[PDB]
């Protein structure tokens, strides 16, 4: 059935170069796109980059391309798989990179082939796509259950200015009745936000960042969190409105330690903090605001913070760069009672059957898992079918600003829209999003 | 042929509310998705905006949507429109309105059928978007023509902080090969004026606007010129990169005059500038930097300044605010010898057809077209399958950063990709690309 496996060049959210792939059978053209992170998890599967200096400041992606050209697309074709065998398409190409971590092809040359197959496979089937990832993760399908969006407002950390350390800070419309509610709330608060950013930092401050936040010089989490509660208020949606944050500790963790003046070009190694000195700042932020979920508190292999962390947090943790969406580090963080939660970042695996896998031994251990945008990312909706597809009840996919975005939103709504009374709102459930009765 | 006619709201590049529309014939479903301008030019087709101040902040388009379901949908079903008809589709649509601005029903109810239709369309010819949209404007495939890019980098004008007054600043990669090269040296140029932006103005200066270009606080037009130069040169690629600016001259129009200083609340009268006073600047950049597209250089209806200024350019002038892609302001410009190139915005006029109108008067006249985003787009590439069908060779749709732009961009990629040696990259001659060979 598959005749032709092709990919090229395409550009990401943030102008640089990423590798689409597209599947030709007897049902037409299906076409995936491989997103792309900044500061990326040191355990994630190889993303490979070119590294010609003199082209795309050496982030072309030549090399993968034609790994899937030379390499994947003629052993694949001649392989004779069933597109509907999500498992057998995977095990295909893990086996033909034969790599840990895929570091002989490329995570983004072999991603990009899983994902396609799937649209394939669902064209074959006539069935919507997240219809058909309910079916290869075996999720119920009655009713489905649609996510509360984590609505990035407002970054700090790495690329922003001023001293703020934490890097996502997260709307989430937990108290709303349908999707299409939590949306507009959510859309509401934003453009609230910006207007009273702009009238407290200056009119630039209004420019967004690369998830489509606002990004102005703040020098503190609480600084941050006092404007965002503003927002909500002055949107009117106290109470229906909840916040997350990503606390991206490892892009702060030196040595062992904390430091939160990072940016700071001449920090004091005697204020890098150990892991409970910065546990004590979340609790002190978990006193004072309404946040419902924390993603990295503690750096991706510093375990015993996690663990000690974890056992009175109170709320959803979520491991990203932590777990890097990877079944073997998943087990070790469940057994060593780390988190709570996956963050579910396909590419961070690099195939779909892996990540199917590691959202289905996260519920199995009780996790709630929040599907996830990388911070680069593309006009490719492939997220929002699967969110609805493993009934997680929880995605982050960026602010309601920036197509990138509003792609995955606006999927939601479609997919919200076609299912009627077959879908439930996640509302105050997200955690346990696929216990829904 | 056709047998369902359905819109519903999703949300734009700026988390506006828009309308998109989905046909259904015997080849599937299509859809089409509404874009939407910031200060619209008074003479445009009517966006109808909802109003409620309790829904997103009176921005809702219920009942633009409510207009396609209740009064479109049922009457374009029963008139069993040949969709191939393009001119049909449109005199169905503007009849049913009967207003002369699309008052009635809303160009934004109106538009999303109209572009629906030519996809369903292209399908049942089993034909690409481009080569039906060349069918539908009698413009030749042998070759097609691809177009230069031109890329926001930089914005000033009413929505940036300083003083800076003009609106856009682009890059256009007129010197590069292919289209794929324009979009790799335009990237690079992109970049480098990012990293050179964050160095000199700090890191939140790297924000982007919501074309995706980086709005530090600017002071004058030298500034802005000077910076974009500097990178030009820092990327390496001096000569093949060229400058189009939009100075949306309508925003600082006051009293019969142009204010430079317009944000500030007490700029001083007695230095607002005639029309001939201004065109003197705009001599001065001309002269000093590698400008080859000046857009809005005077005010909406401020015609004799167009004329005095135009016969003394010796570049191209395009009309946006001037014309609204509305035939009958056209030919009042072409008379008047205002400018020599249409900025063409499907959604100004609201129909497909007026569009292709609009773009075949103006070849007629010798002048150029420039195929246009708005400033709030969508996931939707239209534009993309349009500036190749029209054979215009050149197109405005934004940064190589935020998907709703590199969505067309990317689309572009495909475009050439496919053609192969049947386009031609238009180049040095993009003021006429419609005419060559
Ligand atoms: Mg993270
Ligand atoms: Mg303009």
């Amino acid at each position: 059935a598959v005749s032709k496996v092709y990919a090229r060049s395409v550009y990401d959210s943030r102008g640089n170069p990423t590798v689409e792939v597209e599947l030709t059978t007897e049902k037409g053209v299906f076409r995936s796109i491989v997103p792309s992170g900044a500061n990326t998890g040191v355990h994630e599967a190889l993303e490979m980059r070119d590294g010609d200096k003199s082209k795309w400041m050496g982030k072309g992606v030549l090399h993968a391309v034609k790994n899937v050209n030379d390499v994947i697309a003629p052993a694949f074709v001649k392989a004779n798989i069933d597109v509907k065998d999500q498992k057998a398409v995977d095990d295909f190409l893990i086996s033909l990179d034969g790599t840990a971590n895929k570091s002989k092809l490329g995570a983004n040359a072999i991603l990009g082939v899983s994902l396609a197959a799937s649209r394939a496979a669902a064209a074959e089937k006539n069935v919507p796509l997240y219809k058909h990832l309910a079916d290869l993760s075996k999720s119920k399908t009655s009713p489905y259950v649609l996510p509360v969006p984590f609505l990035n407002v407002l970054n700090g950390g790495s690329h922003a200015g001023g001293a703020l350390a934490l890097k996502e800070f997260m709307i989430a419309p937990t108290g709303a009745k349908t999707f299409a509610e939590a949306l507009r709330i959510g859309s509401e608060v934003y453009h609230n936000l910006k207007s009273l950013t702009k009238k407290r930092y200056g009119a630039s401050a209004g420019n967004v960042g690369d998830e489509g936040g606002v990004a102005p010089n703040i020098q503190t989490a609480e600084e941050a969190l006092d404007l965002i509660v503003d927002a909500i208020k002055a949107a009117g949606h106290d109470g229906k409105i909840k916040i997350g944050l990503d606390c991206a500790s490892s892009e702060f963790f030196k040595d062992g330690k904390y430091d939160l003046d990072f940016k700071n070009p001449n920090s004091d190694k005697s204020k890098w903090l150990t892991g409970p000195q910065l546990a004590d700042l979340y609790h002190s932020l978990m006193k004072r605001y309404p946040i419902v979920s924390i993603e990295d508190p503690f750096a991706e292999d510093d375990w015993e913070a996690w663990s000690h962390f974890f056992k009175t947090a109170g709320i959803q943790i979520v491991a990203d760069r932590l777990t890097v969406t990877n079944p073997k580090r998943i087990a070790t963080a469940i057994e060593k009672k780390a988190a709570d939660a996956l963050l579910l970042k396909v590419n961070q695996i690099g195939t779909l059957s892996e990540s199917i896998k590691a959202a289905q031994d996260s519920f199995a251990a009780g996790w709630g898992v929040m599907v996830s945008h990388r911070s680069g990312e593309t006009e490719d909706t492939f997220i929002a079918d699967l969110v609805v597809g493993l009934r997680t009840g929880q995605i982050k996919t960026g602010a309601p600003a920036r197509s990138e975005r509003l792609a995955k939103l606006n999927q939601l709504l479609r997919i919200e829209e076609e299912l009627g009374d077959n879908a439930v709102f996640a509302g105050e459930n997200f955690h346990h999003g696929d216990k829904l009765l």
